[PDB]
């Protein structure tokens, strides 16, 4: 019924019904006029034939290593390169946020309610003829059919970028502070009201919890020592609820903060690492401010870790995951002379694309051993037994899967991947193509173009028929990998804008927060500006095991 | 004990202990260096001897009416004038917010916790020798002594600006959506998590309430009709809790939304006006979108009213209250090419200065009658009897007090005014002077300079002794009124920055919200761009009573 079901407003115009069987587009500040916001204004023309493609740019970044090893050394030049990368993507996200699971129109409720994940593109009018508006059939491909045919892994496909387990587990631990779906409420709801890098996964979603986890001495986090090593406190000492099956030893039930990190030794490995870092910085602070009381030591430390987290994720993580030759930089001071909103709301679409289950191996080899998922999941032992050292070692050495390949989802994780396909369906999402145009990408004209091959392409066409009905999630796991890389064009273009906003748009990166003072002196500030995934391990893991997010 | 108790960091540097009896200032981006951020950088010098004073500017605004009646007609020129007024003050507020009741240091908790009012200047170290840090005595002047001697009204002092009751009641109704102190938690806490112009006073703080107040038909708000006139629903029909003494008739207990607006016929007057406006726009929308369902009609309407509210508050309210000759303008598009944070957190200091009880008359004359507070407070009748018409008439005609005069607080309200004095004391505030330098004002050198007279000046000196110990609240109600105006310099300079942020920094003023679409077409957009305190009354009050925030 609803006239905008056909998604007729191009170039970002907005669409509203005007009388049952009529609509109108709002090309306000699109740069295009006319009925559907298509005919561009002169200046738009001028810049359009000038805009290099994300690909015809990704080349540049990955190439000319020599040139980059010049720019990368002219601090003047570097920050200049990084400011652009930092700025350009930003125009793709709405701040303040707009639509949500239940509002295809703006509303105050959408904006107000922090319990919802935001949404880069409105849902599909619940009264539209087809699941993507008007295109396609009454129903959409059997997800199970789609799962098996193109997603499920056959032979393990390694990652062409060398992304080890340190990476795969880091990303799962990190992103799980903001992606926290309130399954009681539904897909669309989140329990991460902090909507960003707030280290809630470490400290607690609530003050209640946060206190349950606290030592209240030296500003330190509560903890236990098993065999001379520091591990999280128990779910019986602190009284913080955790998700552990009944067949789990008291001493096994680690507390930590994020209620779910106990179900996978990968998680709890990093948990114990940060839990050590907190305490570490606490010491670095106490004897820098012997006169400080508990709270400040705590609250300050929590601030510095949010700094580190961001510095690592931008300088190690993203650096690797991009394969760019240009050396990314975390420098709040680059956005200062720039328009920018120091606020963030996490979108469903960002949660979705981040379902990188493919990264997961077939087994978890902690060198001199091999575990089936069945036995890795929520196990006390494995960590206690191997310890952080021979775990950091065993994992730096272990390649991960490839996301944008095709057929790489471990069968174990198959239930999940399906859910992802049939949940995004729940949240009435739009076509892979609508999301592509939404992010300045040209629509795919054939599944064949999408995959860049035809075995799968021809299969998808069996299922969908119109490429303009290919779903966003599957497409991301299938799509032709950018050169010798792990992701496709879409996966990179939607997610980068989202990723940098939630990183840069964090209060501590605002001009009134970014200063020696906010963190307890020049000291705790440097801790933030000299952080690296390596230092994090060297400092908090027994012998300094060398590490990298790359398989060496 | 704490070394920063002496508030030694000038020009906005930050201060932290460095060892029990030692501190350090952070002049980061102050423009001043040296131990206490006092010696300025060249450019600072350059701009300082160029910076015209708020007074040596307020003159300009109020004067040359001829010139202004030229600028005011050159749309090019006008918006150009308004952009500056809009921008200049902005640099005085922190976004994102920083300190709070319990944090004199930044912390994440300060930033995260929406239950706290923000705070333009940190509290005083609970371990400082005196109430203002180091200056003054172990204790501070008996508040009661101070109240009586300089605050309590003797002979009613009218307002030199002609601010009628329409103004006084409007401001009390309006600002009571954001100022909502959580007295259960304490001074410092708020129940207005929306921290701004969200019309929660109309729709409800929670969805639960919002739903109890809703018709769920045509998008309309629930309501009753007593004698052919539209008044809010009953606390028995809707089940929304309100504050009414037991000796209050069923039909008297109006619902409305803000749980306290029932205790004063002034409030409920405006309550009934907006409740009518909502419904009004709902109609203007339904036959513009016959195909819309309830929710959108509701949600859209709520969006339009937040527009109106802001348009009025900027173009009538502030315009009047400023006496400026320049015609203020509500134009979101002026901040577009400007750096600006579309977010807001309400500070204690803003709540405080806004305690304009002086505005209140000695009696409430609803023409051909006169009421003592005792009988105006929480009365069904008065409104039901006189009606909105002979209430709007009776109030346009009725001058209000003068805030920055001295001795003008009605004795009735004396309890309140005292509290204000001894609550701000609870929230360990800083000197009137620290708040002055904080907002770029020069410190007063004598109570005599403060008041601009000596009867009160000499009395205050009896009580305080050091001018640098004069409290912020009292000073605001005492201070020499700017010319033939209602406020002092402080009252204008602290509050303007606060006032424009919470107005401009509202999502609906962001480039992606400010468009014909967000409000249901060009129609409901014009409703926002043609709003005025007059139209509001003409449209929703029986015969169009003329109105003004000025006593004519
Ligand atoms: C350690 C092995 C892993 C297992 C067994 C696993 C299992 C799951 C399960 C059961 C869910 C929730 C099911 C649902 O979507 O309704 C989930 C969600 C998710 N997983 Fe994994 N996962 C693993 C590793 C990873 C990794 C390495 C990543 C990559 C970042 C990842 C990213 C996600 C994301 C983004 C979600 C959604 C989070 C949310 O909405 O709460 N997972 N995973
Ligand atoms: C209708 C008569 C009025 C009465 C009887 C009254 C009464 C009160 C009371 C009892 C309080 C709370 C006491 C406290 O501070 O702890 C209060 C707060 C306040 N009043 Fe009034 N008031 C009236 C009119 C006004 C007017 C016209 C203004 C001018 C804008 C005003 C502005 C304020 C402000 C800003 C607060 C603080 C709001 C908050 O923190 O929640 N009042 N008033
Ligand atoms: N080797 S690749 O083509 O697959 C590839 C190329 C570029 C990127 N990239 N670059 C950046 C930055 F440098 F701008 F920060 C951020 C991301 C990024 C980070 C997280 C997500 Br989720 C999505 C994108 C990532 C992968
Ligand atoms: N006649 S006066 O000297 O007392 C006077 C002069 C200027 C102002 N003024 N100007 C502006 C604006 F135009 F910039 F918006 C806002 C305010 C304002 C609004 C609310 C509060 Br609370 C405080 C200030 C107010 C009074
Ligand atoms: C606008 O788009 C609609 C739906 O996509 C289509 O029917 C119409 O022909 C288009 N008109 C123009 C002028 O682009
Ligand atoms: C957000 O929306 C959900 C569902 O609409 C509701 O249950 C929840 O109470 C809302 N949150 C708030 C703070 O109103
Ligand atoms: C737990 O880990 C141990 C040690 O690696 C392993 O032998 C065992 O299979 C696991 N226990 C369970 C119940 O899976
Ligand atoms: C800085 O202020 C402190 C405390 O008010 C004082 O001891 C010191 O002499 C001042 N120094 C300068 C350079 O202003
Ligand atoms: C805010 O802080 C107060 C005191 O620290 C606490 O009691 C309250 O629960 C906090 N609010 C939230 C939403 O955490
Ligand atoms: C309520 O208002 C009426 C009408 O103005 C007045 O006569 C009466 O005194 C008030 N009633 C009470 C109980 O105060």
């Amino acid at each position: 019924a609803n006239p905008c079901c056909s998604n007729p407003c191009q170039n970002r115009g907005e669409c509203m019904s005007t009388g049952f069987d009529q609509y109108k587009c709002d090309c306000t500040r699109t740069g295009f006029y006319g009925e559907n916001c298509t005919t561009p204004e002169f200046l738009t023309r001028i810049k359009l034939l000038l805009k290099p493609t994300p690909n015809t740019v990704h080349y540049i970044l990955t190439h000319f290593k020599g040139v980059w090893n010049i720019v990368n050394n002219i601090p003047f030049l570097r920050s200049l390169i990084m400011k652009y990368v930092l700025t350009s993507r930003s125009y793709l996200i709405d701040s303040p946020p707009t639509y949500n699971v239940h509002y295809g129109y703006k509303s105050w409720e959408a904006f107000s309610n922090l319990s919802y994940y935001t949404r880069a593109l409105p849902p599909v009018a619940d009264d539209c003829p087809t699941p993507m508006g008007v295109k396609g059939n009454k129903e959409l491909p059997d997800s199970k059919e789609v799962l098996e045919k193109v997603l499920l892994r056959r032979e393990f496909i390694p990652d062409p970028q060398g992304s080890n387990m340190m990476f795969a587990f880091f990303a799962q631990h990190f992103t799980h502070q903001f992606f926290k779906t309130d399954h009681k409420r539904g897909p669309g709801f989140t329990r991460g009201l902090g909507h960003g890098v707030d280290l809630n996964h470490i400290y607690g979603e609530t003050l209640d919890r946060q206190h349950k986890l606290r030592l209240f001495k030296d500003g330190k986090l509560k903890y236990q020592v098993i065999g001379g090593e520091v591990y999280p406190p128990t779910v019986k000492d602190t009284q913080v609820e955790m998700i552990y099956p009944p067949h789990i030893p008291e001493n096994l039930q680690f507390a930590v903060g994020q209620e779910v990190f106990g179900l996978v030794p990968g998680l709890m490995m990093y948990a114990t690492i940060w839990l050590r870092e907190h305490q570490r910085v606490c010491d670095i602070l106490k004897q820098e401010h012997p006169e400080w009381g508990d709270e400040q030591l705590f609250q300050t430390s929590k601030l510095i870790l949010i700094g580190e987290t961001i510095k690592i994720v931008i300088e190690d993580y993203v650096q690797h995951l991009s394969g760019y030759h240009f050396k990314l930089k975390f420098d709040p001071e680059l956005l200062f002379n720039q328009q920018f909103q120091y606020q963030n709301r996490i979108a469903s679409e960002f949660n979705t694309l981040y379902h990188w289950h493919p990264l997961l191996p077939d087994t978890f080899n902690i060198e001199d051993q091999e575990y089936s998922f069945k036995q890795f999941l929520y196990n006390n032992s494995i960590l206690l037994e191997h310890g952080l050292t021979q775990f950091v070692e065993s994992f730096t050495r272990q390649i991960a899967g490839r996301v944008a390949g095709g057929r790489n989802v471990p069968i174990a994780v198959q239930a999940v991947a399906k859910a992802s396909i049939d949940q995004s369906r729940e949240m009435k999402y739009q076509s892979l193509n609508e999301y592509r145009k939404r992010f300045s990408l040209k629509p795919y004209t054939s599944f064949e173009e999408l995959t860049g091959e035809k075995e799968m392409a021809a299969e998808l066409k069996a299922l969908y028929s119109d490429i303009d009905v290919m779903e966003l999630y599957p497409a991301l796991l299938v799509e032709k990998p950018r050169p010798d890389a792990i992701f496709g064009e879409t996966m990179v273009e939607l997610g980068a804008p989202f990723s940098l906003k939630g990183l840069m748009g964090n209060p501590i990166c605002s001009p009134q927060y970014w200063k020696p003072s906010t963190f307890g002196g020049e000291v705790g500030f440097k801790i933030i500006n000299t952080a690296s995934i390596q230092s994090l391990i060297c400092n908090n893991v027994k012998g300094c095991p060398f590490t990298s997010f790359n398989v060496q």
